[PDB]
């Protein structure tokens, strides 16, 4: 009936993910997200490197109290002589407009209302 | 042909597991183990608490260069006001005797040869 801000989408982890070994093969860590709002929301992901890490689905439209699974694969590598404290993800979302279209749009961020965003610290466990 | 010590069984993680959130439901973390020896080996697991944590299969007989999956479930709880630095697992194994029987025996530890054992530090990520 009245205005409705972008409900804080639940996240698990909420802000701390330690990619547990081994690093000898692409390890896809499943993430849990949920829409804690009243209406749908257009969210997108961004990582320091879109080559090594692979987040899918990168962008999508969640529903009211809808649950979705994420996949963050990490290509193999050598953590014996490589710094591991510069990897961080970004998850933002904004309430879609009245009867928005069926497709993530960039206008949803340059329109009315406010957009939320939180970076998730990455970790590497051996 | 000649004597054969208990090949160091590969572990992933090898000595560091951070049970990533959430803690609102039994989360079973899959572990990777492998027999790096020439013959089978009888191994067993032990945790500080056999009530909260559940490791299965607890004991079994691995084969030469055989891979096996483990399941370490962790009952839900509240990590907002509970110490999380006293949980540690124990994985030991000893080369089975010549044509050993098809069933983990305790005599394999009180016989000839040497037995290996390593504790895996537990962690809790929110």
């Amino acid at each position: 009936a009245q205005s409705v801000p972008p409900g804080d989408i639940n996240t698990q982890p909420s802000q701390k993910i330690v990619f547990n070994a081994p690093y000898d093969d692409k390890h896809t860590y499943h993430i849990k997200i949920t829409n804690a709002g009243g209406r749908r929301i257009g969210w997108a992901i961004k990582t320091t490197n879109m080559r090594r890490l692979s987040v899918d689905p990168p962008c999508g439209v969640l529903d009211p109290k809808e649950k979705v699974l994420m996949a963050v694969s990490c290509d193999t590598f050598n953590a014996a002589t490589e710094d591991l404290n510069n990897d961080r993800i970004t998850i933002e979302w904004t309430n879609t407009p009245d009867g928005a279209a069926k497709q993530f749009r960039r206008e949803w961020f340059q329109g009315d209302g406010m957009v939320r965003r939180k970076n998730l610290p990455i970790e590497y466990n051996l």
